[PDB]
């Protein structure tokens, strides 16, 4: 079966796209070199069309099904929920695509009747309806990014469906594919960890092994691998759970009309063609992937005949470590893992690695690097190549964008050299220029949309990377390369430039008192030579972070609050 089949028509888009970077005193002051930075539009869809279309040939086998039948059987524990109306209402993002028949986002999340007689239209069109296909939109993304002389990226690929079938997936799903995964998955789960977590985790099953070796697997384009079998099974496995009987009707009809696949329309209303393989834009995208790449991998290990493997799986990102066998053999079993995946329906892009050390494994773009606290103790953290964050950053200073990529590498990469002395430095900066220092941001973790108030920052970094954040020095000589190359690159001032700012934004914000002071004091300390006591943030504590790191949702529509 073809991923997809194409028309001829055209991928459209619904507004002007901006292309390169624009000239703003303020994104200038950040990187200069504005050429450099570029967003994607639909001018290249054909491009990434003809990328993500081929043939899948799958072959399961024994290793396989053993490993199916376990997931099942984790599955048939859990207990998944109903949301009414007005729960999945809720969770709409503010700026999620309008529907179709006459209403937006807004009216959605006010509860307004005409959304409402809608969604419960579409509701009953599901109880009701268990095989038409279901109609989706097909877009191009618009992401920023530094060339890199192919030169440009061709823009993403977008597949969701409408607005009134996007609140009824949360109806019958949402509590699924929140509980499910983790349940299934157990410690190999990668969105149930805070980055703290996630590099414990990396750290201890690195530490763990007699001699270990690691790896990245890069599936290429693995939406596109996942087959209508492969969707069928995770329908299956949805329906281990014990649910409410309206939900089980409303899962299969989702599955059979919108899962599995259906057609694309363009934003002119024309038909592109047809889709065989993942949605990239539904409820279960995060869930279904990574239930689909954990099983195929735990799988393969089997196959591959590696030793003692602990997995990571976050969607399409599969990291394992295991036992080293020796080099050639490590190398053999690798080779024989690749294989297993692409009988699978999964072979990949670049072909994996064996790696020796555990900083040169990439995972969800980042890898492990070590710095050290005041007491010259190691400190492990993620770190990541700040180019693409840079980048969107300048964007995210000259243009207001729904959704701000800043605040989540902020959170995500706070211990990080770059984010501390470059992103803090520079957001603090422009928010007290624009007096917006107390207005909340949307941002995303784990591909959840959150609205978040930047004078917060200090006690989530501290839930997140520990006390530690706000102390870090003597960074990994490779990773101060690899910063110095990026702002060399992008026009970006060097950071003795950036310490010297930071120096003005930290009084600025001592001198407003309460939690900006908080900010200053904490996020700021590394800018002075005589250093403030950091001890425990009393806000970290009574911090509600329930739900940030439960599940991905990227894609999914979510938003939380
Ligand atoms: C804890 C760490 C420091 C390392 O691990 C991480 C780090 C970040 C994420 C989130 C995120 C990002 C950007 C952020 C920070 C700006 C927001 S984020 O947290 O949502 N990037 C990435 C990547 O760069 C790469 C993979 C996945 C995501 N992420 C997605 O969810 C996601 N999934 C899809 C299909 O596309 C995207 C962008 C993650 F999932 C894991």
């Amino acid at each position: 079966s073809m991923s997809y089949s194409w028309t001829g028509a055209l991928v459209t888009p619904c507004a002007a796209e901006e292309q390169k970077l624009p000239i703003n005193a303020l994104s200038n002051s950040l990187l200069r070199h504005h050429n450099m930075v570029y967003s994607t539009t639909s001018r290249s869809a054909c491009q990434r069309q003809k990328k993500v279309t081929f043939d899948r040939l799958q072959v399961l086998d024994s290793h396989y099904q053993d490993v199916l039948k376990e997931v099942k059987a984790a599955a048939s524990k859990v207990k998944a929920n109903l949301l009414s109306v007005e729960e999945a209402c809720s969770l709409t993002p503010p700026h999620s695509a309008r529907s179709k028949f006459g209403y937006g986002a807004k009216d959605v999340r006010c509860h307004a009747r005409k959304a409402v007689t809608h969604i419960n239209s579409v509701w009953k069109d599901l109880l009701e309806d268990s095989v038409t296909p279901i109609d989706t939109t097909i877009m191009a993304k618009n992401e920023v990014f530094c060339v890199q002389p192919g030169g440009r990226k061709p823009a993403r690929l977008i597949v969701f469906p409408d607005l009134g079938v996007r609140v009824c997936e949360k109806m019958a799903l949402y509590d699924v594919v929140s509980k499910l995964p983790q349940a299934v998955m157990g410690s190999s789960y990668g969105f149930q960890y805070s980055p703290g977590q996630r590099v414990e985790f990396l750290v201890q099953a690195w530490k763990s092994k007699k001699s270990p070796m690691g790896f990245s697997y890069d599936t290429r384009c693995f939406d596109s691998t996942v087959t209508e079998s492969d969707i069928r099974t995770e329908e299956a496995i949805y329906q281990c759970c014990d649910l409410d009987p309206q939900a089980r009707v409303a899962i299969k009809s989702l599955t059979e009309r919108l899962y599995v696949g259906g057609p694309l329309t363009n934003s002119k209303g024309e038909n592109c063609g047809y889709r065989r393989c993942r949605a990239s834009g539904v409820l279960t995208t995060s869930c279904g992937n990574t239930l689909t790449c954990y099983i195929k991998a735990r799988a393969a290990c089997r196959a591959a005949g590696l030793q003692d493997c602990t997995m990571l799986v976050c969607g399409d990102d599969l990291v394992v470590i295991c036992e080293s066998a020796g080099v050639q053999e490590d190398a053999a079993s690798l080779r024989a893992f690749t294989e297993a995946m692409t009988r699978y329906s999964a072979p990949p892009g670049d072909p994996p690695q064996p790696e020796y050390d555990l900083e040169l494994i990439t995972s969800c773009s980042s890898n492990v690097s070590v710095a050290h606290d005041g007491a010259g103790k190691r400190v492990y953290y993620l770190t990541r190549d700040p180019t693409t964050p840079l980048a969107r950053a300048a964007w995210e200073t000259a243009r207001h964008t729904p959704v701000n990529s800043w605040l989540g590498n902020i959170i995500m990469f706070a211990p990080t050299l770059w984010a501390r002395m470059i992103l803090m430095t520079h957001f603090f900066s422009v928010l007290i220029a624009r007096d917006q220092l107390e207005q909340a941001l949307d941002c995303e973790i784990y591909g959840a949309c959150y609205s978040i108030e930047p004078l917060d920052l200090p006690p989530i970094i501290q839930r997140l990377h520990g006390l530690s954040a706000f102390s870090l020095h003597s960074y990994s000589p490779g990773e101060i390369n690899r910063v110095a190359a990026c702002l060399r690159k992008l026009g970006v001032p060097p950071l003795r430039a950036w310490r010297h700012r930071a120096r003005s934004v930290r009084a600025k914000l001592l001198s407003r008192g309460g939690r900006a002071a908080i900010c200053g004091k904490y996020l700021f300390n590394w800018a002075v030579r005589t250093k403030l006591k950091l001890t425990p943030i009393a806000a970290a504590g009574q911090l509600d972070l329930s739900g940030w790191f439960t599940a991905g949702y990227s894609g999914g529509d979510i938003y939380h609050s």
